[PDB]
């Protein structure tokens, strides 16, 4: 409504050991995207291929993208969004996560590559990774 609701008292959880632990912390914070940004800030791109090595989740795939869209574009560097999206593209389930996305998640995914491009970042991987997520 026109006012802010009462939110529960919560604190950014530690960095997870594997995807089972990551998706648990994503699905509990999905309604708190402003702390999801700060939870993402703990996680380095070197953990992305290792957490998700046995599988990804389609809801985690769209949540990573959905937090990059409204926070890493404003608060972090355009290069960081691009590196995060690249780590996920090497996952064995990533294209099944794209298959479970709708137009509403794909318009967010391209809006990342649209901001990265206009920020001055030009590589063949920019236009490849945009088509892998929503071309």
């Amino acid at each position: 409504g026109p006012h802010m609701a009462q939110f529960a008292t919560t604190v950014l959880p530690p960095i997870p050991a594997n995807s089972f632990q990551l998706e648990s912390d994503f699905r509990q914070l999905k309604s708190s995207p402003d702390m999801l940004y700060q939870y993402l800030k703990q996680i380095e791109p070197s953990l992305y291929p290792k957490l998700f090595q046995k599988n990804l989740d389609p809801d985690v795939f769209n949540q990573i993208v959905k937090i990059l869209h409204d926070f890493y574009i404003e608060k972090e560097k355009p290069l960081l969004i691009f590196e995060i999206l690249q780590r996920l593209s090497e996952l064995k389930r990533f294209d099944m996560a794209v298959m479970f996305m709708s137009e509403t998640e794909k318009k967010i995914a391209r809006a990342l590559f649209n901001h990265i491009d206009k920020s001055g970042l030009k590589d063949s991987s920019v236009e490849e990774l945009k088509k892998r997520y929503g071309g």
